[PDB]
RNA sequence: UAUCUC
């Protein structure tokens, strides 16, 4: 069913997807050009410790600016206030309700409000960081990954699938499924970060990845994504551990106005979701 | 931690 939803959301938001590949490219060069990539061999192994502190979090947040200053390709602070109009008062309270459910829903540190917005993965980064230490062509990692996006179009890219690949792609033995983890950031590798990088390499394709959303285009998005919660009856998952194709969506689009949810560097952000679009009911 | 694996 979540490839479905996926599925419903591309064909349904194809209008607000775009080609992005050669941007992408373009920022991962960057990266590659004037990022230091001994601290990110730093960084990555400081995120992998069992017990992190403030120590760790602040060479994770220092990296993520020098990231940050270097990509085209960045949300930025963009608050929403959501008001009758394009979305009915009907579709306010649902997408209220919603945001609500989204906030219902080993660090050693003083503010934990700093973690925010700084574990992200970034298509950029992660062809940067492939192309650096997997000691290929840039080109290489996007021929990769270009296959990877291509199997994403038909289902969730597995292990198997990934290992298949990796026999005609060698550069993606740097993505250790065994090694990979949660929240160790967007440094370190994972089948879903190169996935979500795969999915900008696509000439079509209607990739949720691509979306950009601006503050003309947010009320439109949001009701589309609507049409297909009330089509497929998606839902905000009330166990913590999950996270489907619709929370994904609506967690990222609301982040900010401006940007591109899925793919951008969202590090300068402050705030979660639910502090970043509010509805007003009036 | 908008992240892991399916
Ligand atoms: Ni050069
Ligand atoms: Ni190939």
């Amino acid at each position: 069913k979540s490839f479905l939803w996926t599925q419903s959301l591309r064909r349904e938001l194809s209008g607000y997807c775009s080609n992005i590949k050669l941007q992408v490219v373009k920022d991962a060069q960057a990266l590659l050009h004037g990022l230091d990539f001994s601290e990110v061999s730093n960084v990555q192994r400081l995120m992998r410790k069992e017990r992190r502190d403030d120590n760790d979090l602040k060479r994770l947040r220092d990296l993520n600016q020098a990231v940050n200053n270097l990509v085209e390709l960045k949300s930025t602070q963009q608050k929403s206030i959501l008001r009758v109009g394009t979305l009915t008062s009907d579709d306010l309270l649902i997408l209220a309700a919603d945001l609500e459910k989204l906030k219902s829903k080993v660090w050693d540190v003083k503010n934990a409000e700093l973690l925010s917005n700084q574990f992200g993965t970034m298509p950029s980064l992660t062809l940067a960081c492939l192309t650096k230490q997997g000691q290929v062509d840039l080109n290489d990692a996007v021929q990769a990954l270009t296959d990877l996006g291509l199997i994403y179009t038909a289902k969730y890219p597995n292990t198997s699938d990934l290992d298949r690949l990796t026999q005609s792609h060698p550069i993606l033995n740097m993505i250790d499924t065994k090694k990979s983890s949660l929240n160790i950031s967007g440094y370190n590798f994972s089948l879903g970060a190169a996935v979500k990088a795969g999915a900008c390499m696509l000439d079509g394709g209607n990739m949720l990845e691509t979306i950009k959303v601006s503050p003309q285009t947010m009320d439109g998005i949001l009701k589309s994504i609507l049409k297909v919660k009330k089509a497929l009856g998606m839902f905000i998952s009330d166990t913590p551990g999950e996270r489907n194709p619709y929370e994904n969506i609506l967690y990222k689009i609301c982040l900010s106005g401006d940007g591109w949810p899925y793919i951008a560097s969202r590090t300068s952000i402050t705030g979660r979701a639910w502090e970043n679009t509010v509805v007003d009911l009036e």
